């Protein structure tokens, strides 16, 4: 049983995230639900107090294996199981600061657990990340290409909406590496349309978010794959 056969829905998730921003250490945990392919939620909370940064910027740190792929594109993230993968991210909030994350995953009993670390240094203490002035991030197309002999690379430029209705840009670059000691067939170059929506739970007393991601792959530019050898 491997690959897509391991991702029979519904499934769940957990996260444990240890973070630090501008020397403020924090932890987040969460549980989530994946009802069906490409629709996945996460109810996360800060276990150390209030989260010391925007929940909108931490959105993308907070599960590409749940993306919905058509049959005619390899779902590299799912095909890494069994064995799993690592994700390494850099997110540059342009004119603000840069953060990195590292993710490890494990699958047990229909539940993907993410263990994540986040590090962020040099942020503007008056910027939107640290003052919590973002409302949401706009939907975007992540570009996925083969990377090295055994990985993939994911890139996106994300528009973050501030409370005054103007935009700040984050540039995001991720590398995915199988850790399972085996070659996983790389996909053709493609794109993943991604949308995050966040809301608050009516009752939860913790600093928290209830986030849903919708993520759908597609060969949006059929000529792109020619460019990546
Ligand atoms: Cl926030
Ligand atoms: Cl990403
Ligand atoms: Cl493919």
């Amino acid at each position: 049983a491997s690959g897509r056969a391991l991702f029979q829905y519904p499934m769940t998730s957990k996260i444990e995230l240890n973070g630090e921003i501008n020397g403020k250490k924090f932890k987040v945990a969460g549980e989530g639900f994946t009802p069906s392919s490409g629709r996945f939620n996460m109810h996360a909370y800060c276990t150390t107090g209030d989260l010391p940064m925007s929940w909108v910027v931490i959105a993308s740190p907070l599960f590409h294996m749940f993306a919905h792929y058509p049959e005619d594109i390899t779902h590299f993230f799912q095909e890494c199981f069994p064995g799993s993968y690592t994700l390494d991210r850099t997110l540059r909030m342009e004119g603000d600061g840069t953060l990195t994350t590292h993710h490890e995953y494990s699958l047990e009993d229909g539940c993907v657990t993410s263990k994540t670390t986040l590090n962020a240094s040099g942020f503007d203490p008056k910027g939107a990340t640290m003052t919590k002035s973002f409302v949401k991030q706009l939907p975007n197309e992540v570009k996925i290409t083969p990377h090295g002999p055994n990985g993939i690379r994911l890139t996106s430029t994300v528009l973050y909406l501030k409370e005054d209705g103007t935009i700040q840009i984050g540039t995001q670059d991720c590398i995915v590496t199988p850790v399972g000691g085996r070659k996983v067939t790389q996909p053709k170059a493609h794109f993943l349309h991604t949308q995050i929506i966040q809301k608050k739970d009516p009752n939860d007393t913790r600093d928290h978010i209830v986030q849903t991601e919708l993520a759908v792959a597609g060969n949006l530019w059929h000529g792109m794959d020619e460019l990546y050898k």
